[PDB]
DNA sequence: ATTATGACGCT
């Protein structure tokens, strides 16, 4: 009783611009704002693959990873945005620049984990203290919480349930213990409020955002009121929320291991996990899965925040599917530079930027008729930023992959250049 | 013929 840890010590929460690419696009272009629109990669192929799409364009049942043609089926007045194309591949600086300014604001307010080009997660503990010691003792006002819904609530129109729920949850607050995980929480939401309408303000871009103890809760939290609202979900609403949350909703078990779960353990949602000893989930899934599913059901992940605002790695890759396919030598050989000259414009700009230069180049292809997304993954050293050498050298690694007698077979389905292991400059 | 990435675990 007393000494279970409850993994309430920490204040997280995950920010996430609403459908960012076309947001982006939205900004440029006013004619797209409030309006069914997405955004495209190419567009011989069925209009091109739509891989972002504006609320109102979703009410028509538009998604990510359908082709335009199918999607302006559901939707004839949908409007689209087109990728920007470079050196014949598509080209993601206008959005790696625009979520570039969205994370130097949040880091503004706290130390931020850059999750993907659009969401971050962001460690609130010391924030909270700190907001927490300026009130001395204050009451937290619904005014300050203008777009926050407290999941669970209320109990016993969508706004006016919104400030409902607000109601019953600060009412029942004690404000008095600067110890109490859920007076930290709210603060945290005040201070989140705070954080999106400074991106707002300062971008133009809407966001949701969720508010918990963990960064899988905070992520969870973050995608029940969207678009333009965030979610404080409390260690105390997690068996009810749980307790008809799917599986494969919990971030890391959409895929097999979510699968096997559901099929080894003969269960449907997160809550039913809590049945089951440490033990018995390590035996089917592992020390280390188990140990986190033992804990997670519960409501509990300790997962930190990493103080990393940059990529890692940076990647440029291409698809050739079908009868596209690279056959030929000289045709491997003048992508592999349209890549690399793609790649070394974008570790340029990196090393001016950030200080640090990459020191290894990794090479991905896959071949025509393999399984695999990966057909080979071969690395060597980078040691310029040159277009030709780095080419000549991804040519050189993959080269012994070719079994034709100037031809290329199997014929290449995917090209990938990933310039990774920086070091300061 | 969703495609373009990017983090992270496993061995
Ligand atoms: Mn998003
Ligand atoms: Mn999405
Ligand atoms: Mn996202």
């Amino acid at each position: 009783g007393p000494h279970m840890a409850t993994g309430q010590d920490r204040v997280v929460a995950l920010v996430d611009m609403d459908c960012f690419f076309v947001q982006v696009e939205q900004r440029q272009n006013p004619h797209l704002r409030n309006k069914p629109c997405a955004v495209v990669q190419y567009k011989s192929w069925k209009g091109g693959g739509i891989i972002a799409v504006s609320y109102e364009a979703r009410a028509f049942g538009v998604t990510r990873s359908m082709w335009a043609d199918d999607a302006k089926k559901l939707c004839p007045d949908l409007l689209l945005a087109q990728v920007r194309e470079s050196r014949g591949k598509a080209n993601l600086t206008k959005y790696r620049e625009a979520s570039v300014e969205v994370m130097e604001i949040m880091s503004r307010f706290a130390v931020i984990e850059r999750a993907s080009i659009d969401e971050a997660y962001v460690d609130l503990t010391s924030a909270v203290q700190e907001r927490l010691q300026k009130l001395q003792g204050q009451p937290i006002s619904a005014d300050l919480l203008p777009s926050t819904y407290i999941e669970g609530l209320p109990q016993g129109q969508k706004e006016g349930m919104r400030k409902q729920g607000l109601f019953q949850w600060l009412d029942s607050l004690q404000i008095d213990n600067l110890t109490s995980p859920d007076l930290q929480l709210t603060v945290g939401a005040v201070i989140v409020e705070e954080m999106r309408a400074a991106i707002e303000r300062e971008t133009g871009f809407q966001c949701s955002a969720g508010i918990s103890h963990n960064k899988v809760l905070a992520k969870l939290a973050c995608g029940l009121n969207k678009p333009n609202r965030q979610t404080l979900v409390s260690h105390g609403s997690v068996p009810q929320l749980f307790s008809q949350m799917p599986i494969r909703k919990i971030r890391s078990l959409g895929g097999k291991l979510g699968a096997s779960v559901i099929e080894i353990l003969g269960i449907e949602y997160m809550g039913e996990l809590t049945q089951f000893t440490e033990s018995q989930l390590q035996s089917h899934f592992g020390e280390k899965n188990g140990s986190w599913l033992y804990a997670m059901c519960r409501g509990i992940e300790h997962d930190p925040v990493k103080p990393r605002q940059l990529p890692k790695t940076i990647g440029c890759s291409k698809n050739f599917p079908g009868k596209t396919a690279l056959a030929t030598r000289e045709q491997v050989q003048w992508w592999l530079l349209q890549l690399a000259q793609e790649l070394e414009e974008r570790l340029t700009k990196d090393r001016n930027d950030n200080d640090r230069v990459a020191t290894q180049l990794v090479v991905s292809i896959r071949v025509q008729g393999d399984k695999r997304l990966s057909s080979l993954r071969r690395c060597c050293a980078l040691t310029r930023y040159d277009a030709h050498k780095m080419s000549h050298d991804a040519f050189t690694v993959i080269k012994n992959c070719n079994t034709s007698g100037t031809e290329w077979s199997p014929p290449l389905t995917m090209l990938f250049l990933c310039a990774t292991k920086f070091s300061a400059s």
